[PDB]
């Protein structure tokens, strides 16, 4: 596309809102950029001869903009950007300009949970096969930090709320992992509004890869290509468990690092995917045996006298958290620190996870009181993460486990679920010795 003379307006620094401002600039164009934070997270890293306002939307230079360029982590629905929109003014996101300039395939991917482990697999995937690829979007760098002429594969994670924005994908392979209640503050039309913005990745892809244990990934109306636990083109055998695809074995799972039945899913998703892009399926099994996993996915952090501390930090959502409870091993009590934005998100089916003597709660943050709510009796509740740890390490037994795994976003008090993740590991270190 042409934006030479254009009259742009980025809405949201940050690193994307700074990746877009590279983006324009080197190619001629001075944007503006503006942020409702008086003190947007980059905003001394910003360049001088840019306009910039803070502290609220600017209606004079949004009634003025030729393109809007808005942040993932602001609302369409934001009553100035609903005007703008109102007058035919075009709005667009960094993915789309991503899109319009990309010269490799794309495998796009999104879901509520398991969406930068998949990522993460499909990119070492092409890593083992030789291939120059770029992985980045949602997690990692902001896609168009990615561009670049020697590039053979782009796979990018992607947010609901990236999808709303984006209108020129059309990816090599697509999948919506799974669709449960996240971003409910974003979503005021519920569920089926927050699964429509998903359903967007589909749109123009070449395939489309299905969760067949979860109807709402489906399109509303060829076939796609699906994964499941019993059922899928892609699907599990239990023996021992075994990756199959069409009731071919193709990886016996003792061969992966990662373990539980909900990594297998997303390996069995991954390597759907690195099919679909034309991956040769031995380098791509062979990622998914070197593949260690992502920090503050359900990490261990440490394990030492007979105790076990889980940085589940990326469980922002109640499926996430769900996920780490469903089925899990512990031999004597599991202290659950949950806590943080909950999002109004509804935190009951969590609750049939919290029975039996062998469980204790510690709720913090904005939503804890919610959170202690859901079983009072085995149930404290601090300000912070931290009260809470220096709390809980008193009680730990040998044989316990420590799980971080909040349900919540963590940005009523930290900077993102990386620095929650990281002060939980400094904390359990100090404690647990
Ligand atoms: N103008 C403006 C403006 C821009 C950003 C913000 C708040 O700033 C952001 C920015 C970009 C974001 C992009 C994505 C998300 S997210 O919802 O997709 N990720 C969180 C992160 C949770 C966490 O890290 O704990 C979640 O899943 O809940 C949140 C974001 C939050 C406020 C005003």
């Amino acid at each position: 596309a042409d934006y030479q003379g254009k009259n742009v307006v980025i809405i949201g620094l940050g690193l994307t809102g700074l990746s877009c401002v590279d983006f324009f600039l080197a190619r001629g164009v001075t944007p503006r950029v503006m942020d409702t934070r008086m003190t947007p997270p980059g905003l001394d890293k910003l360049p001088e001869a840019v306009e910039r306002h803070t502290g609220s939307l600017n209606d004079e230079w949004l009634m003025a903009a030729d393109l809007i360029v808005a942040s993932p982590g602001i609302a369409l629905a934001h009553p100035s950007l609903s005007a703008a929109a109102d007058a035919g003014i075009e709005i667009v996101g960094d993915i789309e300009l991503f899109c319009r300039e990309a010269q490799a395939p794309i495998v796009a991917i999104t879901g509520s949970n398991g969406k930068s482990t998949v990522t993460t697999l499909v990119g070492e995937m092409a890593k083992a096969a030789g291939v120059n690829v770029g992985v980045g979007g949602n997690i990692g760098l902001p896609a168009l930090m990615l561009l670049d002429d020697e590039c053979e594969l782009y796979v990018l994670e992607l947010s609901s709320f990236q999808l709303e924005t984006t209108s020129s994908l059309q990816a090599v392979a697509a999948t919506i992992l799974n669709v449960t209640e996240d971003h409910m503050d974003r979503y005021p039309f519920g569920l089926q509004q927050y699964r429509a913005a998903k359903l967007r990745i589909y749109e123009n892809a070449k395939v489309c890869v299905v969760n067949a244990d979860d109807a709402l990934t489906m399109p509303i109306r060829e076939r796609c290509v699906s994964f499941g636990v019993n059922m899928g083109d892609y699907h599990l055998n239990h023996q021992e468990t075994w990756l199959r695809v069409k009731g071919e074995k193709v990886l016996n799972v003792k061969e992966m690092k990662l373990s539980g039945q909900h990594n297998y899913t997303n390996a069995l998703a991954a390597l759907a995917l690195a099919d679909a892009a034309g991956l040769p399926r031995a380098s791509s099994l062979k990622a998914l045996t070197t593949f260690t996993g992502l920090p503050h996915r359900f990490e261990v952090v440490l394990e030492h006298n007979g105790v076990r501390w889980i940085n589940d930090s990326k469980a922002t959502n109640v499926g996430s958290t769900e996920a780490a409870l469903n089925g899990l091993h512990v031999d004597g009590t599991l202290h659950l620190l949950l806590g943080g934005d909950g999002k109004s998100a509804d935190f009951s089916p969590l609750a049939r996870y919290l029975n039996g003597d062998n469980v204790r709660l510690y709720c913090f943050g904005r939503d804890g009181a919610q959170l202690a709510a859901l079983r009072p009796e085995v149930a404290e509740q601090t300000e912070t993460m931290e009260q809470a740890m220096r709390l809980l390490a008193p009680r730990v037994q040998p044989g316990d486990m420590v799980l971080l795994s909040p349900a919540c976003a963590s940005l009523d008090q930290f900077k993102n679920f990386e620095q929650r993740g990281n002060e939980f590991a400094r904390l359990a270190k100090e404690l647990g010795s």
